Order: C-alpha cells, then sequence, then structure tokens
C-alpha cells in the first residue's frame, strides 16, 4: 500500500506504508510505447522503471530527490566546470547505453534530467523515446519532436536523418547550458542571428565567451551542422576536456 504524498509535476511522489520507499507515479488517462520502452531500460544513468497497473494508467519510477539537472545550472553562470564534467560523463553513460540498445530518447534537456541522493544524473521521460535500430538494422527518424532550442538543425531541414548525431547535439546543447548557464539560441536555423554568429565561428560573443577554451573545443565538435561530420560518442570519450582532471 502506497501513501500519495505530493505532486512532483502528472507525476506524484508515493511512499511505501510498510518500507517507506519513496517512488514516483505517473498518471495518465502512446503510453503503451513508453512502458514498452521503459521495460527494456536498465541502467544506473537510466531513470528505474518499477512496473505499472492499468485502471487512468499508473508508471511507477525512480524517484530523484535530487530534483533536475536544471536547477542546478545558475542562470548567466552555469556551473563549477568539476560538476558539469561529472554530469557530462554521466549523460554519455546513459546515452551510450540508450543507443546500444537501439533507442533514441529524442528529447535530452536539463529538464528531462534528474539527480538522486547522491548527484547522479538519470536520463527522464521516454514517451518520445523511440526505437532506431532493431535486428541490427538502422532505421532513419522522419518525425520532428524534442524541443527547439536543443534539437539538431538537421530535424529542421531533412526529410530524414539518423537518430544518434540528434541525440550528440542536444547533450552539446546541455554541457553549454551547464557551463554558460544560458542556451545559444532559440533554435538551430539560418534565420537564426545566434546559430549564424556560432557558424561564423563568433567565440567572443555569448555564451562562448564564458566557456574555457579546452570545453569550448569540445562544443566545436558537437554542435556541428552536418552531423555526418558530427563528433560520434566513441570519439567524445577521446576529447581532451572530456578527460582533463578536475577539481
Ligand atoms: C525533488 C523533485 O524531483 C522530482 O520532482 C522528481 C523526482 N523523481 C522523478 N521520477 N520521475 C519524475 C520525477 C520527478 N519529477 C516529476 C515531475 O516533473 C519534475 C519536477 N517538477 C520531475
Amino acid at each position: 500500500d502506497w501513501d500519495l504524498v505530493q505532486t512532483l509535476g502528472e507525476v506524484q511522489l508515493a511512499v511505501n506504508r510498510v518500507t517507506e520507499e519513496a517512488v514516483a507515479v505517473k498518471i495518465v488517462d502512446n503510453i503503451k510505447k513508453e512502458i514498452c520502452i521503459n521495460k527494456m531500460l536498465n541502467h544506473e544513468n537510466v531513470v528505474k522503471f518499477y512496473g505499472h497497473r492499468r485502471e487512468i494508467q499508473y508508471l511507477f519510477l525512480e524517484y530523484c530527490s535530487g530534483g533536475e539537472l536544471f536547477d542546478r545550472i545558475e542562470p548567466d553562470i552555469g556551473m563549477p566546470e568539476p560538476d558539469a564534467q561529472r554530469f557530462f560523463h554521466q549523460l554519455m553513460a546513459g546515452v551510450v547505453y540508450l543507443h546500444g540498445i537501439g533507442i533514441t530518447h529524442r528529447d535530452i534537456k536539463p529538464e528531462n534530467l534528474l539527480l538522486d541522493e547522491r548527484d547522479n544524473l538519470k536520463i527522464s521521460d521516454f514517451g518520445l523515446a523511440t526505437v532506431f535500430r532493431y535486428n541490427n538494422r538502422e532505421r532513419l527518424l522522419n518525425k520532428m519532436c524534442g524541443t527547439l532550442p536543443y534539437v539538431a538543425p538537421e530535424l529542421l531541414k531533412r526529410r530524414e536523418f539518423h537518430a544518434e548525431p540528434v541525440d550528440v547535439w542536444s547533450c552539446g546543447i546541455v554541457l553549454t547550458a551547464m557551463l554558460a548557464g544560458e542556451l545559444p539560441w532559440d533554435q538551430p536555423s539560418d534565420s537564426c542571428q545566434e546559430y549564424s554568429d556560432w557558424k561564423e565561428k563568433k567565440t567572443y560573443l555569448n555564451p562562448w565567451k564564458k566557456i574555457d577554451s579546452a570545453p569550448l573545443a569540445l562544443l566545436h565538435k558537437i554542435l556541428v551542422e552536418n552531423p555526418s561530420a558530427r563528433i560520434t560518442i566513441p570519439d567524445i570519450k577521446k576529447d581532451r576536456w572530456y578527460n582533463k582532471p578536475l577539481k
């Protein structure tokens, strides 16, 4: 038996009457695919799925008492570089896992990155997720989704696109936010001046000016317009800043 303590955001915090264990309960009244995908998942950097009950659908998910990464980002400032690097390491671990089982999240942003009691990052909310690889066969995506400031430019420009580079791009936007406390552009389109400036290498402007040359060098490889030229995760793991001892 579980008591519903408070509304988290619908999602409610539930506490076990006997054990006092806490869990997040998602109430819905597409949910079928979210449960299906959640049943595939098992990784320390992905919100745990405990099960579901049908009545109004109920999803039981890992409660992350640390809240959202979003709330650890000080506006216009960001966070200490060592904290950002640690969070970025854990984000990559989670994303590598998902891509490894052929799943793309499609909406990576600080609001969907939760923290447990130890500040361990957990990828959250698979309502927009989809399978991009099955029976070792890649499937190109063609539906536009995600969140504009975080979406890769190809999603706005091409009919079809590879799933993995899209997630890599969004991860680069998250890193920018962690290091500068602001988003670089409303969207990565040619009509967007801020994106034009970036493509023209005007890193003497914000937010790039607040970012140290080492992490900035990594962002130069992630925020590349051509998804085929964009750095892959295995190569991100070889990046100099990625491997820099910090703090
Ligand atoms: C301390 C605040 O941490 C949360 O609330 C929170 C904790 N664990 C969760 N697992 N799945 C979601 C979730 C969660 N929420 C759900 C509602 O939206 C977000 C909070 N405004 C994040």
